[PDB]
Formats: C-alpha cells, structure tokens, sequence
C-alpha cells in the first residue's frame, strides 16, 4: 500500500508516534516519505546481506527474522515480512523500541540525511488531524 502523506500521518498519530520520545510527527512522516516513499512493500537490500522492510525500511540484522540474515538477530519478536502489511502496527511498534535504543532516529539514515534540522512540521501540513 501506498500512503498518502496526510493518511500516514493520521495513521501514524493514531498509533501514538507524534512526540514519541520527543520525535513529532513530521519526523516520522519524513522518514518514511525518504525511506520508502510511503510504500509498505518497500524492500532494499544491503551489502552485508541484510534487507530493509516496509515504511520505515527495519532493517533484518537486528529486528526482524527474514531466514536469510545469518548471525543476526529478531529484537521487534517478528517476522520480517509482517513490516510490508498496509497495516502499519507492527512497523510502528519495532519503530517505537528502534527510537528508544539510544540513537534516536539517527538509525534510520535518510531521516539523519534529509529530514533531520529541516522544517519537518511541513511533512503534515495541510493534513487533519
């Protein structure tokens, strides 16, 4: 499923993202836009074999079990594939203990490169909410 800017966000807000551990919602809605365009299908692939799932591109060599990451480990408890639903529960919950883990959002790249220092509120104007 592709989102909608407006539609993430809300879905987002409603699973309790806005301010989450000081990341307001534009935060979040920026990263996805520039990990994964707003497409739950989104995978990518990296060099040291691991891959990048979904919204917000969870990486398989610590939070998702895809049985094709060896030596790596499954801290979200979920199979990777589950991060590619248009229900986007279960990527906002292993999002929600990635923020936690001490890096902030700097473990998604793309939101240290492009939307970290910017105007991200921009991401939800415009938008009910």
């Amino acid at each position: 499923k592709v989102f909608g800017r407006c539609e993430l966000a809300a879905a987002m807000k409603r699973h309790g993202l806005d301010n989450y551990r000081g990341y307001s919602l534009g935060n979040w809605v920026c990263a996805a836009k520039f990990e994964s365009n707003f497409n739950t299908q989104a995978t990518n692939r990296n060099t040291d074999g691991s891959t990048d799932y979904g919204i917000l591109q969870i990486n398989s060599r610590w939070w998702c079990n895809d049985g094709r990451t060896p030596g790596s480990r499954n801290l979200c408890n979920i199979p990777c594939s589950a991060l590619l639903s248009s229900d986007i529960t279960a990527s906002v919950n292993c999002a929600k203990k990635i923020v936690s883990d001490g890096n902030g959002m700097n473990a998604w790249v793309a939101w240290r490169n492009r939307c970290k220092g910017t105007d991200v509120q921009a991401w939800i104007r415009g938008c009910r909410l």
